C-alpha cells in the first residue's frame, strides 16, 4: 500500500519561513513535517510514497528529500507539476499509482498528530473512502470555517463554511485514504479536493467522517506553528533523546522548566533557561543568560546572552543579538541579523534583513 | 575588452520582484536591466562578460540568459559562489581573467544612464583606474550618503558618508574600469568594493574620479525605479519601435500622454490613457478606459477596465480588477491577483497573494 503527500504550495501562511525552503521542509520541532508523516507511515507499514512536487520543484524538494536514503522509504517523485490546486495531483499520478485495487493514503503536509492509522484496518465497511474525511474535535470551529457535519451514520452531509448555527464540531485534519476508483472522479485540470471532489462525494454519499480521538493541529501559521510545538513535544519527549527535563546537560549548566527538544550538537551557555516546548536546532549556539519560553531556533542560529525569544520562530541561519526580545508571535528570515537591545513584538522579518530598531506593534520588516 | 557585471546580491530594496527572479532580470522598460547595459557594452565593442552570480545560481541566471545567442555577445558563468560581498567576486574571477595587460570593466546591475563609455580611450593618464571612481552630481547627496570628494586632480581624498560639510555633490555611479593589477590588492574573501578596496587606494592616489554629464539613476528601489524611467524613456522612444506618442495605434483607439513602451504582443483596450513614462509589458492585456500613468506593467500581466496604476509597479503574470486604483509606489509580486474596486496606496504585495481589502496607507501584504 502507497501513500501520497500534498508537498506543494507556495506557503503563504507561514510566508517568511517557506520563501526559503518549502512547507514540507520547514523543520517543525527538530525535524522537517513531511518527515514526522513519512515516519508515521513507516511505522503503519507503507513502503511507497508520492510526493506532489509544484513549489521548488528540484532546487529544494529533490535535493533535501536524501532522507529517501534513511528511513527505509522511497519517494517517486514523478509528479513534478504547474499549480494544479489540491486535487489535480491526484490526477496527475493516476498513471504512476496504476489504478491497483489496494486503496492508497493522502495526507497534507501541514497537519501533526497522534497519527492513528488503524483506519487502514477499521472503516473497510463498504466505503469509497474509508473513513476519509477524516474530523477533528476544534471549540473554535467559526474561523477555521470548514466544518464536517458528521452523523452516526458517518455519511457528510454537506461541507459548510463558517456556519452561524451549532451544526457540528468536527473539522477537516487533512488525512485521507481512497480507493483508487477516486481518479475517475477527479479531472485532469485544477481542481481543489476540498472545494470540488469533496462536496460531489458527499452528495454521491460515498464520503465518510472517521473521528480523532488524539490532539490534531494544522501547523501552518506561525501561531499554529506555535500551538502545535506546545501540544507535540510532550508526546515526542520520550520517543527521541532530546526530573522537570528533557536536556538538562547538554552545555554548561541551564534550568529547563518543562519539556524542550534540544540537539545534541546545539550549545547552551550557563544559567539559560530553555522554557517549556521550546526547540533547539543543530549547531545552534545559546548564549548565557537566554530565555526560549516557546520559540524555536532553527539549524545554525546563533543567541546572544540576556536574549529573550518566546512563542516566536526564528530562522535557519541568523544571529541574534545580546539583550533583545522576540516577543508575541515573531517570525524571522533564513539570514536576518538582529543587533543588541532591539525589541521586535510580534514582527515578521523577510530573509536576509539587518533589524536595528525597537518595532512596539506587529508587523513586518521588508 | 572585457568587462565583469557585479549580478549576486539579493535584492533587498526591490524585494517584492527580486523574490521571483533575480535583480539584474527584473525587467526595467520592456528588457532587464543587465541586458541594458550589456547593449552599451556590445556597442563599445566588448566581446566578453563575466557574471558574478551568486543569487539563483543556475535556476534563473543561467538559463534565463539566452539573450548570449542574440546580442553577439557571450556570458562567462564563471563565477558562481557563496555570497562573498561587492569585491569578492573580482577575486574569484581573478582566474578567469587570466592578469592579461588589458584593463577590464566593472559594472552594477542598478544603474541606468546614457553610459558614456568613452572613458576607456579617456582618462588612460597614468591611473590605477581610470577614471574608475564614475561619479555623477546629485543633489540629494545627503540622502543618498556616498560622496566622493573629487577636485580638479581628480584624485579621490576621502569618502564620506552623510557628510555634514558640503564637501561635494558627487555621488559614486557603480561604473568602474580597472587595471587588472587591482587583482593584487583584492583578498579571496568576503569583501566591499564600496568600504574596503575603495578607501585604500583612495589613500594610496590610484583612484581617480571620472565625471557624468548625462542623467544617472540608480533604480535599486522602486521610488528610484519609477523616478529612473521617467528620466530614461525620452531617451529610448527613438531608439526602439515602442504626434505626442510612442504606439498610438496598437489597440483600438486609446490615447498616450507622452512618452511610453508598449510592447507590439500587448493589447491596449480601447479608450484607454497610457500616460507619460509608462511601460506595458509583452503579452499584456489592458482594460477598455485604463490610466496608466507612471507604471510599469510586467509580462502576463491583465488590467481590468477602469484601473488606474499610477507610478507603481505591477508584478509579471497579475490579474488587476476592473475599476481599481493602484497609486503611490506600490509594488506587486509575481501572481498578486487584486479584486475590483481595491485601493491600493503604496502598499508592497508579497508574490501569489490575493488582495481584497482597501489599504489606503503604506505597507506590506504577506
Ligand atoms: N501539489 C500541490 N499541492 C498543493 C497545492 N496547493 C496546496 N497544496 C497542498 O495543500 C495543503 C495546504 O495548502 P498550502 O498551499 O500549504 O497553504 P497555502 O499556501 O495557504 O494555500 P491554500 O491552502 O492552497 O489556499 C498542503 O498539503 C499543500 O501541499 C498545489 O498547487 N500543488
Ligand atoms: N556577486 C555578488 N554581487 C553583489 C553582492 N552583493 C551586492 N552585489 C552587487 O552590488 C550591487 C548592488 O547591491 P545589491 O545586493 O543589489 O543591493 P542590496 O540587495 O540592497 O544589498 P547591498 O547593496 O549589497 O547592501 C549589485 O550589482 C549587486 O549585484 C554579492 O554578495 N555577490
Ligand atoms: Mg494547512
Ligand atoms: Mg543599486
Amino acid at each position: 500500500m502507497r501513500a501520497v503527500i500534498l508537498v506543494g504550495g507556495f506557503g503563504t501562511r507561514l510566508r517568511p519561513l517557506t520563501l526559503t525552503t518549502p512547507k514540507p521542509l520547514v523543520p517543525f520541532c527538530n525535524k522537517p513535517m513531511i518527515i514526522h508523516q513519512i515516519e508515521a507511515l513507516k511505522a503503519v507499514g507503507v513502503t511507497e510514497v508520492i510526493l506532489a512536487v509544484a513549489y521548488r520543484p528540484e532546487a529544494m524538494k529533490e535535493q533535501m528529500d536524501e532522507w529517501s536514503r534513511k528511513l527505509g522509504v522511497s519517494f517517486v517523485f514523478s509528479v513534478e507539476e504547474e499549480p494544479l490546486g489540491t486535487a489535480g495531483p491526484l490526477a496527475l499520478a493516476r498513471d504512476i499509482l496504476m489504478q491497483d485495487d489496494k486503496p492508497f493514503f493522502v495526507l497534507n503536509s501541514d497537519v501533526t498528530c497522534t497519527f492513528p492509522m488503524q483506519e487502514l484496518l477499521d472503516f473497510h465497511k463498504a466505503h469509497g473512502g474509508e473513513g476519509t474525511i477524516m474530523v477533528s474535535q476544534v471549540t473554535q470551529w467559526e474561523k477555521y470555517g470548514v466544518v464536517v457535519y458528521s452523523p452516526q451514520n458517518y455519511q457528510i452531509e454537506r461541507f459548510v463554511e463558517k456556519p452561524s448555527r451549532f451544526l457540528g464540531d468536527r473539522i477537516n485534519a487533512g488525512i485521507y485514504i481512497f480507493n483508487k476508483s477516486i481518479l475517475d472522479r477527479i479531472p485532469p485540470r485544477r481542481a481543489s479536493i476540498e472545494k470540488e471532489i469533496f462536496p460531489a462525494m458527499a452528495a454521491e454519499g460515498q464520503l465518510y467522517a472517521f473521528n480523532l480521538e488524539g490532539f490534531w493541529m494544522d501547523v501552518g501559521q506561525p501561531k499554529d506553528y506555535i500551538l502545535g510545538m506546545t501540544k507535540f513535544i510532550p508526546s515526542l519527549v520520550h520517543g527521541n533523546r532530546e526530573t522537570e527535563a528533557v536536556e538538562h546537560q547538554r552545555g554548561g549548566r541551564f534550568t529547563v522548566i518543562g519539556a524542550s527538544l534540544i540537539d545534541p550538537s546545539a550549545k547552551i551557555g550557563d544559567g539559560a533557561v530553555i522554557g517549556p516546548y521550546a526547540s533547539i536546532g543543530a549547531n545552534c549556539v545559546i548564549g548565557e543568560s537566554c530565555r526560549i519560553d516557546n520559540a524555536a531556533i532553527l539549524e545554525n542560529s546563533k543567541v546572544g546572552k540576556g536574549t529573550m525569544v518566546s512563542r516566536s520562530i526564528v530562522g535557519w541561519n541568523n544571529r541574534i543579538g545580546s539583550w533583545c526580545h522576540i516577543k508575541d508571535i515573531s517570525v524571522l528570515g533564513d539570514d536576518v541579523e538582529v543587533k543588541d537591545g532591539v525589541i521586535l513584538i510580534g514582527t515578521k522579518v523577510l530573509p536576509n534583513k539587518d533589524v536595528g530598531e525597537h518595532r512596539f506593534e506587529p508587523g513586518i520588516i521588508m
